[PDB]
């Protein structure tokens, strides 16, 4: 009886995250997700119950379609062996913005309501302008109960301080990490609205 990690790698992580300014393919997207017991009446880590997701996994001999992270998740949610006592709060931390409601998001909000006692937090670290959609999709989103925001400086480096162990070495992404912060905050956050139709 002993515990299953995987930790990604360091060189998989920031390339991963490094992409391109734009976007790529609705297809290459890599989610990473974690679980936190609130305890003494604060979050807390839980590498037992912590680990990234991608696109194509596991359940593939079946020869099934589309590949997200996003639902291979809720897929491994039941995984985590939750509770209705307690209360969790997974955290997911996605380099890109999601693809749609009725096709990823819409199924997180279906969980969202199955399983009350735990919350979850999205987190982009691009906006997608190849998919604009994502936007209404996101809008449904947050009503499910979720919440979602931009990356900042610090997250990143919880995530890569977390995820990737390497020396406990700093997270060094590029340069215009927060002028990032700041600009697509404007977008992300004014997205967060969207009204007058
Ligand atoms: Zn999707």
């Amino acid at each position: 009886m002993e515990i299953l990690r995987y930790l990604m790698d360091p060189d998989t992580f920031t390339f991963n995250f490094n992409n391109d300014p734009l976007v790529l393919r609705r297809r290459q997207t890599y989610l990473c997700y974690e679980v936190e017991r609130l305890d003494n009446g604060t979050w807390v880590l839980m590498d037992q119950h912590m680990g990234f997701l991608c696109n194509e996994a596991k359940n593939l001999l079946c020869g099934f379609y589309g590949r997200h992270a996003e639902l291979r998740f809720l897929d491994l949610v039941p995984s985590l062996q939750l509770d209705p006592a307690q209360i969790y709060r997974v955290t997911w931390f996605i380099s890109w913005s999601p693809c749609f409601s009725w096709g990823c998001a819409g199924e997180v909000r279906a969980f969202l309501q199955e399983n009350t006692h735990v919350r979850l937090r999205i987190f982009a670290a691009r906006i997608y302008d190849y998919d604009p959609l994502y936007k209404e999709a996101l809008q449904m989103l947050r009503d499910a109960g979720a919440q979602v925001s931009i990356m900042t400086y610090d997250e990143f480096e919880y995530c890569w301080d977390t995820f990737v162990y390497r020396q406990g070495c700093p997270f060094q992404p590029w340069d215009g990490l927060e002028e990032h912060s700041q600009a697509l905050s404007g977008r992300l956050r004014a997205i967060l609205q969207n009204q007058g139709n």
